[PDB]
């Protein structure tokens, strides 16, 4: 599965770098992860979802890898889920954006 | 059993070994194994309020039993508890519900 | 030039030698020793209230004392702050008070005893 996040995550960040928002794509896939983590899963996904074309991209592909067909889907899955599968999402998610952030780092 | 922690861990043990006998052990322990974790992430009034509007009955014994190891009549008191505490007596007894979930589930590891 | 976390550090060193100097030096020691506790467990904004909540002036000097080094007029100035300011601005802003916080707490340990 992590190889399943490492490959769709790079692959996405692959296709990223080559767009005129890369720079920003970039700084949104560094930051998810502290959001995440200190804001929470519901609080961070609403910061991504709500400007910059470049941001909410990476929400959208984050999304995608996790087999969400958007964004939003993701977050209202976030918000559907009952405490266990909450956090089990937002462990899910973590792992997933440490990718994009790494492969962000790296190719960007 | 000087230690506070030591008398919770031994009111603890005979709660998870009463419930090892009955039917439903299964469910106790299940539950008895994600207490803690529910606690820290998602804090004590969430995780007390996801063990008292659980469906099964082995369920919700657990949170209970913990109660009244923390000296509680049961989890509708505990939950009372928490939720008309300031803050520093609020962290205090998410310290302490955490530290008993612990030995709840270690014993119920152990014994079911 | 100083970094700005030095600077921090320095003026709560200041703001500290002068509450050793006054009265309740211990409530004031004791709220600063557990401010950084607060920030980390209960958050930015939590942490603030209770401290304005308090009673006794010497764990209140502490909060409008920590505004202040951080360049807020007082401690009611850095709370609003605290709830207008968006996500990115809150956290970030939690990590500054945090900052500022832990040296309260390090120069209370070496000279409020």
């Amino acid at each position: 599965r992590s190889q399943v996040w490492a490959q769709k995550a790079y692959e996405k960040v692959r296709e990223a770098a080559k767009g005129e928002g890369r720079g920003e794509y970039r700084d949104m896939a560094l930051k998810l992860p502290v959001l995440v983590r200190q804001a929470g899963l519901s609080q961070a996904l609403a910061f991504v979802d709500s400007g910059k074309e470049a941001h909410k991209a990476l929400g959208n592909d984050l999304a995608q890898v996790l087999g969400y067909r958007d964004l939003r889907e993701l977050a209202e899955a976030a918000r559907e889920a009952e405490l266990l599968q909450y956090l089990r999402l937002t462990r899910e998610v973590l792992a997933a954006a440490e990718w994009f952030k790494r492969f962000a780092q790296a190719l960007i």
